[PDB]
């Protein structure tokens, strides 16, 4: 019906950053050091004044020790503030109940996981085991169905309470398993860990996973951010409906933004908050990570999250008032590159591979996800028709989509699927539907879509919705110029095709709620880690479970109304997860890409590289760090390991020589 080909090779993109590829165990280890150290004011103004227990006590028996060999600039010194600028707003501190803290690094910093994957951009292999984090070690039984997992022994919460299997178990049973709780990120359903996966407590520092599959090693990546971030059980358990008189909404909102010093396993603790202004975090005294020389991390004493816009993060990182940006909006590229062109610029800018992608996602549930009306249901039915999808992708002039964001060598013709920047990507396996408006018009006419009332907009046949003009509801994020630009352009291209598209502009919190709830026909969405890395949240590549897919979920409780190609992709993804052979895995992903792009699981909008922007005074920033691969750069750069030379240090501390107070109190502690 259409003359499909493979996508054209994008312009050669050098002016990048090269990664220094290292072995997995070059970064950290767990061991006891002969002696430990911390900032002198802690020992002098807090420990000597009674206010805090000595360092050796508040640390695990074997802390997480960062190795100097992997440190880009070596061991650091204490001091300074890391100033972030975010476009998000805090909902509260209950991460495990699906509350957002404002993004742009704050939840990443606060919610430490069993494993860690973002620093893996620098590891040579893609068969690589995620790094040990809160789970210090793990072993597989001979059969490969049981995974014993050992936790950090002797670690404490920012408040002094012990960290144990009870906090790990509280998350599994009362957040993941509990059908009434939805952890942050939207992908923490029990099936994300495998259909039929069980987990049980062995002792205070040992847990045991039981998997249906033999060695589904890919699930260790799911135990990283955002899917397995345990919360303080001693604080959250008395507020949980299963253990109290609170509703699930009462539990979700039990710790609002005004509640200070929320127990965390993270490097910094929230000590101050002003609505639509700022969140201040001070170093966690009970932090369980050290360098090889015994200095307790983080090196940085303070973190700021300025509550602004995502565009203002770029503005501020190049102005020098903000210390970090993920330059990801092509509308912002030229302005930022001009400022970066000055040798006196306070920040450095480095582009990486093309890993930022946008897809048009069509809701494929005809079995009632998001409780559709007659108009909604008729769109679900068009969405599931392969001819309708083929015409929609053919009506898109992808060179015009790319130019509308930024001219030059940034954008690449993106038809959907695995990003062109990933090693798993095969151009020969990617189905490209070139721009063909006339063929697309004819394709829609072949499925009964004709303009009957002469207003230049295609009507359903009289047997469907009374023969009224087709109207599609497109869900978009308010927070970004790119999402808005893409949404408007799409409406314009669909108009030339004869289809009437109505924009549904929502703020990030409401958008995510409307997405995961199924209350959408179509949606503009920036790709998550599975299309940028494959190995991170692999379960999200296909509808392997009832809530794993972003565009095809089933209502609670009902079976998945899978189309044949979805069943094919799910078989390809399940095979990949349990595969131990690398060549098999590489071919499974050529197979996957082919079924995806030919059948149009999603419809690609565009793809381009982003740039990491970091203030020049920071040391230990890894060379060629991507803005997004296994996670966002905020996690990948290992912020608790960043430092500033004493002679280059800023004077930005709003609570100098202060520590976090007790949870629920006013804020920090002096004097
Ligand atoms: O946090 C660092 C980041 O902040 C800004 O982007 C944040 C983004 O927030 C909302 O994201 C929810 C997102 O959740 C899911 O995506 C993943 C995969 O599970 O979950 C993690 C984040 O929770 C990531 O590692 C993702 O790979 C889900 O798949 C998806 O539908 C949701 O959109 C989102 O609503 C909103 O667009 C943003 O505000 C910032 O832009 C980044 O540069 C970076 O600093
Ligand atoms: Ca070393
Ligand atoms: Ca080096
Ligand atoms: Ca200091
Ligand atoms: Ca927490
Ligand atoms: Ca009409």
């Amino acid at each position: 019906a259409f003359e499909t080909t493979t996508p054209p090779e994008p312009p050669q993109f050098p002016a990048e950053g090269k990664i220094n590829y290292v072995a997995r165990d070059t970064i950290l280890e767990f061991k006891a050091l002969p002696s430990y150290s911390e900032p002198d004011w802690i020992t002098e103004k807090f420990e000597k004044a009674g206010k805090l227990p000595p360092l050796k006590e508040r640390l695990p028996e074997e802390p997480l020790v960062y190795k100097t060999g992997n440190m880009p600039d070596g061991v650091g010194v204490y001091g300074d503030t890391m100033r972030h600028v975010v476009g998000g707003r805090p909902e509260g501190w209950n991460y495990i109940a699906g509350q957002s803290q404002g993004w742009g690094g704050i939840d990443i910093a606060l919610s430490e996981c069993l494993t860690r994957t973002a620093p893996l951009f620098q590891v040579d292999a893609k068969d690589t085991e995620p790094l040990p984090n809160l789970a210090k070690s793990w072993e597989w039984s001979e059969d490969g169905h049981t995974l014993t997992m050992h936790l950090v022994k002797g670690a404490k919460w920012s408040d002094g309470e012990a960290f144990n299997a009870d906090d790990v178990m509280f998350y599994w049973e009362d957040a993941v398993v509990d059908p009434n709780v939805s952890p942050l990120g939207g992908g923490a359903s029990p099936e994300a860990f495998g259909e039929g996966t069980t987990l049980k407590k062995i002792d205070d520092y040992t847990v045991e996973w039981t998997f249906k599959a033999a060695f589904p090693k890919q699930y260790l990546y799911t135990m990283a951010y955002p899917s397995f971030c345990p919360g303080p059980s001693h604080i959250l358990k008395p507020q949980h409906p299963k253990y109290s008189k609170n509703t699930y909404n009462q539990f979700k909102n039990a710790f609002p933004p005004e509640y200070m010093n929320m127990p965390v396993m993270g490097a910094w603790v929230p000590v101050s908050y002003r609505p639509d202004d700022l969140i201040v975090l001070r170093r966690n005294p009970y932090y369980w990570k050290v360098d090889e020389k015994g200095q307790q991390l983080p090196y940085l004493n303070e973190v700021h999250y300025k509550l602004s816009t995502w565009a203002d993060r770029d503005v501020q990182a190049v102005a020098g008032s903000g210390d970090f940006s993920n330059l990801e909006q092509p509308e912002n590229f030229v302005a930022s590159l001009k400022r970066a062109a000055d040798p006196n610029a306070p920040a450095r800018l480095a582009f990486g591979p093309r890993l930022i992608g946008y897809n048009l996602q069509m809701n494929f549930s005809a079995n009632g996800w998001g409780n559709p009306d007659e108009r909604g249901q008729a769109i679900r039915e068009l969405n599931r028709n392969e001819v309708f999808r083929q015409a929609v992708t053919s009506a898109l002039d992808r060179k015009a989509i790319g130019d509308s964001l930024v001219k030059g060598p940034f954008t690449a013709i993106y038809p959907g699927g695995i990003s062109s920047g990933t090693s798993f990507y095969d151009r020969a396996s990617t189905v490209y539907y070139p721009f063909n408006l006339e063929g697309a018009k004819a394709a829609l006419a072949s499925i009964g879509l004709k303009d009957t009332d002469g207003d230049g907009f295609l009507n359903f046949p009289k047997e469907t919705l009374g023969g009224r003009n087709v109207e599609i509801t497109l869900l978009v994020n308010n927070g970004y110029a790119t999402d808005k630009s893409l949404a408007e352009g799409l409406v314009g291209q669909m108009a030339k095709l004869g289809l009437r598209v109505v924009i549904h502009s929502l703020d990030s919190n409401q958008r995510d709620a409307a997405h995961y709830g199924g209350q959408f026909d179509w949606l503009v969405r920036r790709n998550s880690t599975e299309l940028s890395s494959v190995v991170q949240n692999t379960e999200q590549l296909a509808p392997v479970g009832p809530r794993t897919s972003w565009n095809h979920r089933s209502p609670e409780g009902k079976e998945l109304d899978l189309m044949p190609f979805e069943k094919e992709m799910a078989d390809i993804v399940r095979k990949f997860i349990s595969s131990q052979d690398n060549a098999e895995r590489a071919d499974l992903m050529k197979q996957y890409q082919k079924v995806y792009t030919q059948n149009l699981y999603t419809i690609g909008l565009t793809e381009y590289p982003g740039a990491l922007i970091v203030n020049k005074r920071f040391s230990n920033v890894p060379q060629g760090t991507p803005i997004f691969m296994f996670n966002w750069a905020e996690d990948a750069i290992i912020r608790e390991r960043l430092w500033v030379a004493a002679d280059k240090q800023g004077k930005y501390e709003l609570f100098p020589q202060q520590l976090p107070g007790k949870p629920g109190e006013g804020g920090p502690i002096n004097h």
